[PDB]
């Protein structure tokens, strides 16, 4: 294989061979790739329209070089919620308080990303913010998840040698097929999750993915560039278990859920965000609730699905219900409160 | 206007708009594109399909940064004679100036050492003893004295050198490989020029017209860039603003049906010594392709200042590009040539 190889394939609109993409990962990942190289490749493969082949190899060969959690630290039934990105649509870090939800809910969560580059909090900012720490070794994550329930993987921390491909996608900017990744590299490997993507036809191959992977995972594609369910518009959702994929339409108008305007679910800075934070943990409704609790119902739907396949309909009845219930007991009030207690005992 | 923004657009399978082409390339002309900005533009724009107008732009920006020959040195006749790639024809083109400027006709070439063992447009001449990087004045001498005259592309073009660099790092060819013949620094205005995909080759014809140009875009119609003796070529003949698109049958004068692998070029020495073989009046699959190619070139020089009609034009183009051979002006041309590089 060579970089003219690769990327004349790509540029004459054909599939790699097995084995390319896998390749060009590697040289990305060990510093041999020149950084125009990199992004010949990034923008190719997403101008082509990567298969979920070619995804694997990318994301089996970034996990190989990636800093494990130690052995048998993260539960068997551990769950990811993430989205790839907006597409030019930035929320109050919804996948964040989900997350919290989700692991109030009983369901162990570990969650993987970086700081944002931007004044627009992401969700490792906004869990700071809370006075969360997010910058921790294998070892203390999975203390965390052992103690707490819920742990956090810095990229930077556990994929060190995805740098040269880092400073790359900032230097051009639009998305590509590398935004698809972070997903599937998270380091502790959770085998279910609920994935957003703003896009249905990656949404798509990220399922064919999960599915290779024979992971118990709800990818969500937003009708309207959301990578997260809701009340603002219908979704489709991908459920995948057992190596099989069913795609499906969801209203969330069938639960009940009033429709909500887009600008009611807009993030801000850290502050406001982990303002925003605090006002659902403590039970404050609105359309911010909704989405969270739609969120999180379909990371526990996901999580059931680790263990056997429940009637679609009722498994969301009983999602809603657990999501409702964790923050209407106090539980994610507290397992938040928990999680910086945590975090504080270190030093 | 950032890179996100073109990028996306690009990303997007959309058309740019007026103006953003020529950005693009300005940032990347000035040293102010990053080498990964320029590698995702130049894939960006082969992916998308490039248009006549965003081609337009990058040419026409690039030749703003370019050496000029100095003011009344380059007639105002001159032809280019070369293709943008496969493979390649190098000598094909190559054998084909001479010729054409043998038989009386300007001629200014434009070109590179190439990094492979497949040769570049310099580095057959070189292999030949002409004397490749000259400066500006020599240039204009060289067309004044000899006839010909080449235009080393490092020298003209050094503003460049981090375009160059990106696509070198990449080796995929891209809508860069298309700008060559656009960015002559001498700027002929008449021209056969190859290209290997037809799509491409009427965009570029598109280029040409906005200019004050006559040209035969040439596709050989099994992927030569260069006009073909193996089937039909695809011409777009462009003057006056206007392209004609036609197929062309080299049958119709006679040339027998060649096979594909006996046209291409090689190395450097090899492709010299195939010079020096048609030159000397070597007849075969090779000497006609030549012969086709310089009277194309011949044709699209006499539709700057004659009325000839086509038919007639390449009969008088192929009787003219022949005698050029036959008579060995052609191989006495490339003697004074060598002399003159030496004589400096």
């Amino acid at each position: 294989p060579s970089w003219p190889q690769i990327l004349g394939r790509l540029t004459d609109n054909r599939d790699l061979a097995r084995g390319q993409a896998a390749w060009a990962m590697d040289q990305i990942m060990t510093g041999n790739a020149r950084p125009a190289q990199i992004a010949a490749f990034a923008v190719a493969m997403t101008m082509k329209a990567p298969t979920a082949d070619e995804v694997g190899e990318l994301a089996g060969v970034m996990l190989s070089h990636a800093h494990p959690l130690p052995a048998d630290t993260v539960p068997d039934d551990a769950v990811d919620v993430v989205g790839t990105g907006g597409d030019g649509v930035n929320t109050v870090n919804l996948s964040t308080m989900a997350a919290i939800v989700v692991a109030a809910a009983g369901v162990p969560v570990v969650k993987h990303g970086n700081r944002a580059a931007s004044s627009l909090s992401g969700g490792a900012d906004t869990l700071e913010a809370l006075g969360v720490r997010i910058d921790l070794g294998p070892d203390l994550v999975a203390r965390s998840l052992a103690e707490v329930g819920i742990g956090f993987c810095f990229a930077p921390r556990f994929h060190p040698s995805y740098r040269h491909a880092a400073a790359v996608r900032r230097e051009i900017g639009v998305p590509t097929v590398f935004n698809l990744l972070g997903p599937l590299t998270n380091p502790a490997r959770p085998r279910a999750g609920l994935i957003g993507c703003a896009f249905a036809d990656l949404a798509e191959v990220m399922a064919g993915v999960f599915a290779a992977r024979r992971s118990s995972v709800l990818v969500v594609h937003g009708d309207d560039g959301l990578d997260e369910l809701t009340t603002t518009t219908t979704s489709t959702i991908w459920r995948v278990a057992a190596g099989s994929v069913d795609k499906l339409t969801f209203d969330p108008a069938g639960f009940g859920f009033a429709r909500a305007q887009l600008d009611q679910l807009a993030g801000g800075d850290a502050q406001a965000n982990a303002a925003a934070v605090r006002a659902v943990l403590g039970g404050a409704r609105g359309p911010v609730r909704d989405a969270v609790v739609l969120n999180a119902a379909g990371a526990i739907v996901a999580h059931a699905g680790l263990s056997s396949r429940a009637e679609w309909l009722p498994a969301w009845e009983e999602g809603l219900r657990r999501a409702s219930a964790a923050i209407d007991t106090g539980a994610a009030e507290q397992l938040l409160a928990r999680w910086v207690r945590f975090g504080r005992q270190i030093l």
